C-alpha cells in the first residue's frame, strides 16, 4: 500500500531525542565504517540511517581520509536508526559518492550517483535493484539531496544539481514511481544557488530547504507540486541560518534572493509551521560547531525577526555539521499529521581535529507538543585514535 | 492482539535458570557494550534483555567509566535474552541514562530519559518511534524503574520519581496506550521513598516492589489498579531485603513505614504468593555480593519471620547488584497463570575491583513447581582486562 | 503443524557432505566461541548446529580451558548449520553443561542441564522459554544425549542418565509435548551402561545408539515405542565401534551384553538399515582420530562380520571426536523416507595438542543413494594459536 | 511460484553500477573471508553474492594462500549483493571448491563439488538441504560454472566439466527440479574446450558463454533447449575476448571452432543482443587487469568486427579477473524483458602482488537503456597487509 503522505506537518513546540548512534566512540574498538552525511528516511515500519561509506573502517589505515570524497569506493548503505554504521548490520544500497533515499509504502527507492566528475551517473534502485538512470546533463559533478527524498501517493520526488559549486549552476526536479522516472523539470533560478536539499511532505506538496553555496547565508526554499510546477526563492525569515554567515543584527531578510553576500555553506533544514518556521543552524557563525533550532513567528512568509522559541541539541564546544529533514509516517506515529524530525551529523577528524581521518555520528530529534530543555548530545569520542599515532 | 495479562502469578517452589549472557567474559575479546542495569521484558514471542549503554566497548579506552552515569552517551538498546549486549545483535531503543520497557501484545513501548539533571526529558517510544513525552516536574533527576514495565489489556503502567535520591522526593504513576499518555497520578508517601520499581501483573493489577534510598532497609510496595487508585507502603515481611541493611535478628517488620534506619540501597524485587512473598536480596548485608531468594509465609500481609524456602543463585564470594521482575506471558509458557521470573545483574569493575571501568552481565531465573538446588552462576570474567594495564 | 516423523529411514549407499563450519580456522582471527559437542537437529525449515559454550572466545585468555567442563559458564546456543559458533549469529538456548535439542514441527524444544554435580537441574525450554524441569534423581551428574532428540507426531523423547560414569548407573526415558513432561520410564539394564545417546526416528519409533563407558567396546542400542515400552541391549554387529577398543579380529558380537572388556568410550552413532547397520567409529582403536562409517550386512540383528561398504570422512592423521545422528525431515528433503545424517566433531587442543585450550569444529554428512568417495574434511586449523605463546 | 524466466533479454546501450563490496579494503580491519570467484544470482526477492571461502580470514595466518585451491576447507557461502563476504552476514551453502547457484522462484538450489581430484562429488542442495548427487564420471577434477545457473519454469540447468584443463575433456549438461536430477546430456565437442560457463535465460532457452582453456582465445558458446538438445560452438564475433589472447588486428572470427591458438584463459561472459553481442574482457591481452565490455554488431551470428559501443568499468592500471552473467528477474525489475547483468571479480595478492595471500572483491553492473560513462570502480585496497610483514 502506498503512503498517502498528504497530511500537514505537526505544529511542534520543541524537539525530543529519537536516537544517537555513538558510531565513532564505538568505532574506537568495533568495526565501523568511516562515513559522512548520515541521514534518516522512514518506511511504514522503520526509520533507517543511510550513510556514505569510504569503503573503509575506523582505526584502519584505509581511513586515510586524504584519498578523495568522490572516490570510486563510496557506497550508500543503511542500518536501523540508532544503530551505528557497522559492517555487520549494514544493508547495501547503491554505489554513490552522493545519494538520496525514501520509501513509498511498498518498497525503498534509493539513488546513487557515482562515475567521474565530467559525466556522473545516477542509478535509481527500487526494491533492492537498479530500475532507472539519470546521466550528468551539465558535465560538472551531478549531485543531490544527501538527505531523505519524499513520497506522496506513490510518486517520489527529489532535487538534483549539476554545475559549479560556487557560482550559477543548474537545478532540476525529478519525479518517479516504482523506481521509474515519469517526469522532470528545470528550475529557473538565476542569481540563486541550490544544493543538498532537505525536503519533506507538507499539505500534499514537497517543501525543500536547501543550501546556497554561492552568495547566500540565508537558505533557498522550494515548494513542489505533484505536476512539477513550483515556487522557489529564499526562506523569508530575517535571520540567517547557513554556515558561514554574519551576525543576526547585521542581516536583512528576503523572500526572493540571496542575502549576506558570503560563499560556502553547510547543508541544513527548516520546517514550515503555518507562516512560521523552525530553522536549524550551527551555533557558531563561522564553524561547523554547536547546533540549535529556532522558531521564527511568520518566518516562512515575512522578513520576521521574531524569535519565539530556541532549543539547543549540541553545545558550541562541540562539532556539528550537516542536518536534514524527514517525517514520521502516519502509520508509525499514529498521528493525523506528519511529525517533523531531523538528524544532525557530528563530524570528527580533519580538517578541525588533528588526525588522519574524518568521520561522523548523528543524533535524531523529533517534533513534540512540548518545550524540551536544551542539552548537548555531542559525539563524544576521544581524538586522536590508535592509527592516529601510526 | 493485546495481551490480557490479567491472570494470577504462579505459585512457585523455586527458580530454574533461563539464561546467562557471559557478556563480560565474552567482552574480553568480542565487541560488547559497557553496561549497567540489564533487564528482561517479554513480548508474546520473545523475552529480550534491555540495557543501558555507555556509548562504549569493553577493552577500549572509552570504557573510561570515570566519565559520568548520566552521560549524554547513554542509550537503551536490547538483544534477545541470553545473548550478550554486543553491537551487532543490538537493536536501538532510546536515548536514556535511565529507562523502562514493556510490550502490550502488538508492539514494544520503551521510555528513555535523557537531558540535564535540572530538567530531564523522558521520551516514550512505541513501535520503534517517539510518541509522547514526560518532562521533569520537580527539577531533580527524573527517573524510573530500570526494569520491565507492565501491560494489562492494552494499557501499560510504570512508576517514575523526580527529586532527591536520599530524602523525601516525589513519586508518580504514569499510564499509557499505544505509546500515548492517558492518565497519571501522584503517590502520597510522606516519610517514604520510592526508587527503581520492579513490577509485574498479578490478578489484573500492577504490583511493585521498589527501593527506599532514604531510611528504609525494607522495601516499599505499590499496588496499582487500572484507574490509578493505589495502595502503597512497605513489604510486611519481618525480614529486611535491601542493601545495605542490618541483621535479621535485629529487625522488626512493618506494613506501613520504613524500618532499619539506614540510607542507600540497591534495586531489588519480590513476588506475592497469596499472602506469602518471594524476596530477593544480596547475601551480604553490606555488599552487592552473593544473591539469594527467600519465601516468607505470610510475608505479604504480616510481620512474618517464617522462612519456608531458601535458594541461592550467586554465592557470596561473587559480585551481584541490581535485580528486577518480569512475567512470562501466557502465550509463550502455555500456563493459565503468570510465571514469575527475575534477572540478576552482576557488576564487575569499580568501585570494588581494581580496573578503569564498570560493567555487568546477568542471569535469568524463572519460577517452577519444584525446589531447585542452590548453586552459583556468577559472572566469571577475570579482572583486570587488557586496557586495565594501559 | 506437527512433523509426522513416522516414516522409515532411507536405505543409503554412502554419505555426501552437508556442511563444514571451519570454526577454529575462522576462530584464529574472528570472534568464535570455545566449544565442545556441536550437533545438528532440523526444523521443517532449517537444520541448526547446537553447541556447548565455555562462556569464552578463541584466542582469548578466558579460553583457559583448564577451568572446568561442568562450569557455571556453559550455555547451549545455536546457529544455522555450516555457520560457525560465532557470537553474532548465535541464538541463545539454555544454561547447560550438557544438552539435547529437537523440533516438533511448530517450535524448538531444548533441554539444558546445569547446577551442581550432586543435585543437577535440567530445564526444558520450548518456543524460547522454560516450560518444565527434571531434577537429579540419583545425585550424580545428571546428563543426556549431547545430540539431537526425537519428535514423532508432537511428542518428543530423549534419554537421560544419572549416576557413575564408569560403573552401573541409572538410565531414564523422558517424553514431552509442547515442552511439558507427560511420561517417563526407568530402563532396566544391569551390567550395561548407557551414555550420550544418538537417536533418530525409524518406522514410528525412536532408535538410539549410545555409549558404554563401563565395560563395552560395542554400543548399547535402544528402541523406544510411543508408550515408553522399550527394547535395549547391544548393537548385534560383530565389529566393535567405540573408542577405545581392540582389533576387529579379536572381537565377538553380542545382542545382549557388553563386549571387549574395556572402559572409557566416545559418543557415537549408528543407523539401522533393515537388518543391516551403518556404524561410525574413529579410525584409531585407541585415539579420537580419523573417522569412518561402515555398513554391516545384518549388523542390526545378527553377530555379522560382513562388511559391505566403507567410507572415510576424516583421515587418521587428523583428530576426530564425538558423532551423533539426526534426520532430514520430509518437509525439507522431499523424500518419502527419513534421510539419515550425521555430524562429526573435530577436537583441537588439549589433551593431545600443545595449547592452553580445547575446542572443536564439525562436518555434516547425509545419506545418499550413491557410493561416495573417501576423503578427509579435517578441521585444518594450525596449532598453537596467538594466546598459546602467552 | 516458479519464475517463468522465458522472456527475452533487454537490449541495452550500456551498464550502470549495481554494487561494490569493498571486501578487501574492509578486510584490512574487519572479519572477512578470503575468497575467489564471487558471483551473483537473484531470487524474486534479492540478488545475493555467492563466493568460495578458504575457511579463513583476511589479515590472519590461515590466509596462507599457498595451501591449495581445491582444499578440503573450501565452502560456498553467500551474502546479499553489495555486502562483503564477512562471517557474520554469511549464510552457509555447500562444501565446494567449485560451485554454481540459482533460484527457481520458490527456493535456492546450489551445487557444491568437493572430494578428491580423482573422484570428486557434487552435492545438490535445495531449500538449504542436500537433495541429489553427481559423481565424477571421468576421474579428473569434476567442476562447473563458478557463476549463476539458470532456471526456467521450475527446471534449472547448468554445465559441468570433467577432464583435463588444457586438452580435450568431457562436457555435460545437467537439468533439475526442486533439487532433483531429471535429465542429463553429453556435449559432443571434439577439438573444443568448455569451462566455467556464464549462462542466462534468453527467449526460453539457456545461453552460455564459457572458457576455452585448450587452444581458444575466442569463447565457446552453448544454447540449451528445455529438452537438452543443444547447439554449441564459438562466439562468431571477429574479436577475441579471453585472456590471454593476441591483438584484434591479428585475429579472425569463427562460429565453429577455436581461434588464436593459445592456451590458458579466464572465466568470462557475453550477452546476445539479437544478432549482436556484449562481450566482456580484460583490457590487457596478457594480464587479468582492466575490464571493458564491447558491443559487436552481428557478433552473435557473423564474423563481425563492427564495434558499435565500448564501456570501461576497471581501468588497466588495476587488477581484474573472473566475470560472469546473471539476469534481473521480472518480479524485481518490473520489466517485460530479462535485464542482463554481470559481476567482475577483482583479484588482489599472489601471483601478481607481493603478499602471502590471494583474495578478491567485486563490482556489479546492470544493463540500461542509456550509454554510461567509462570509469574505474577498482578494488582499491592497499597491499601488502599486516600479516604481510609477518
Ligand atoms: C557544494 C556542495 C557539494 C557540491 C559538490 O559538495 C559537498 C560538500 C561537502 C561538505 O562537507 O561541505 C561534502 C560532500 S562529499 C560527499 N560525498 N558528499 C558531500 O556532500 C560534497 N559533495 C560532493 C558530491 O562531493
Ligand atoms: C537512588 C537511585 C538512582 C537515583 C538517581 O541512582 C541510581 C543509582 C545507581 C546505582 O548503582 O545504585 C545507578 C544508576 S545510574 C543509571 N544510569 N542508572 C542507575 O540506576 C543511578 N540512577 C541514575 C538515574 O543515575
Ligand atoms: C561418560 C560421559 C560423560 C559423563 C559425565 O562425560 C562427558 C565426557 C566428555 C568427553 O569428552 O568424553 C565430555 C563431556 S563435558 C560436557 N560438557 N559434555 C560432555 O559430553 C562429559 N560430560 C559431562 C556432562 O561432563
Ligand atoms: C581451467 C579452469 C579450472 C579447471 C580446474 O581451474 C580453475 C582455475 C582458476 C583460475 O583462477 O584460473 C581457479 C579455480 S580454483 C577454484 N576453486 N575455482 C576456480 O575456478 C580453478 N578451478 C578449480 C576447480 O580448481
Ligand atoms: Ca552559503
Ligand atoms: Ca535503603
Ligand atoms: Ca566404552
Ligand atoms: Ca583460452
Amino acid at each position: 500500500t502506498y503512503m498517502n503522505n498528504t497530511e500537514a506537518i505537526c505544529d511542534v513546540k520543541g524537539f525530543a531525542p529519537f536516537s544517537k548512534d555513538n558510531g565513532i566512540r564505538i568505532g574506537s574498538r568495533g568495526h565501523i565504517f568511516v562515513i559522512r552525511e548520515p541521514f534518516v528516511s522512514c518506511s511504514p515500519i522503520e526509520c533507517r540511517t543511510f550513510f556514505l561509506t569510504q569503503g573503509s573502517l575506523l582505526n584502519d589505515k584505509h581511513s586515510n581520509g586524504t584519498v578523495k570524497d568522490r572516490s570510486p569506493f563510496r557506497t550508500l548503505m543503511s542500518v536501523e536508526v540508532g544503530q551505528s554504521p557497522n559492517v555487520y548490520q549494514a544493508r547495501f544500497e547503491a554505489v554513490a559518492w552522493s545519494a538520496t533515499a525514501c520509501h513509498d509504502g511498498k518498497k525503498w527507492m534509493t539513488v546513487g550517483v557515482t562515475g567521474p566528475d565530467s559525466k556522473a551517473v545516477a542509478v535509481i534502485h527500487y526494491g533492492g535493484v537498479p530500475t532507472d538512470v539519470v546521466n550528468s546533463w551539465a558535465g560538472d559533478i551531478l549531485r543531490t539531496q544527501e538527505s531523505s527524498c519524499t513520497c506522496i501517493q506513490g510518486d517520489c520526488y527529489w532535487v538534483m544539481t549539476d554545475g559549479p559549486a560556487n557560482r550559477q549552476a543548474q537545478y532540476r526536479i525529478y519525479k518517479a514511481n516504482q523506481g521509474r522516472i515519469i517526469g522532470q523539470a528545470d528550475i529557473s533560478f538565476n542569481g540563486g544557488h541550490i544544493e543538498e536539499c532537505s525536503c519533506y511532505p507538507n499539505d500534499g506538496k514537497v517543501e525543500c530547504v536547501c543550501r546556497d553555496n554561492w552568495t547566500g547565508t540565508n537558505r533557498p526554499v522550494l515548494v513542489i507540486s505533484p505536476d512539477l510546477s513550483y515556487r522557489v526563492g529564499y526562506l523569508c525569515a530575517g535571520i540567517p541560518s547557513d554556515t558561514p554567515r554574519g551576525e543576526d543584527a547585521q542581516f536583512t531578510g528576503s523572500c526572493t534572493s540571496p542575502m549576506g553576500n558570503q560563499g560556502y555553506g553547510v547543508k541544513g533544514f527548516g520546517f514550515r509551521q503555518g507562516t512560521d518556521v523552525w530553522m536549524g543552524r550551527t551555533i557558531s557563525r563561522t564553524s561547523r560547531s554547536g547546533f540549535e533550532i529556532l522558531r521564527i513567528k511568520n518566518g516562512w512568509t515575512q522578513t520576521s525577526k521574531e524569535q519565539i522559541r530556541k532549543q539547543v541539541v549540541v553545545d558550541n564546544l562541540n562539532w556539528s555539521g550537516y542536518s536534514g529533514s524527514f517525517t514520521l509516517p502516519v502509520e508509525l506515529s499514529g498521528k493525523d499529521c506528519l511529525v517533523p524530525c531531523f538528524w544532525v551529523e557530528m563530524i570528527r577528524g580533519k580538517p578541525e581535529e588533528k588526525t588522519i581521518w574524518t568521520s561522523s555520528s548523528s543524533i535524531v530529534m523529533c517534533g513534540v507538543d512540548y518545550e524540551v530543555a536544551d542539552w548537548s548530545w555531542h559525539d563524544g569520542a576521544i581524538l586522536p585514535f590508535d592509527i592516529d599515532k601510526m
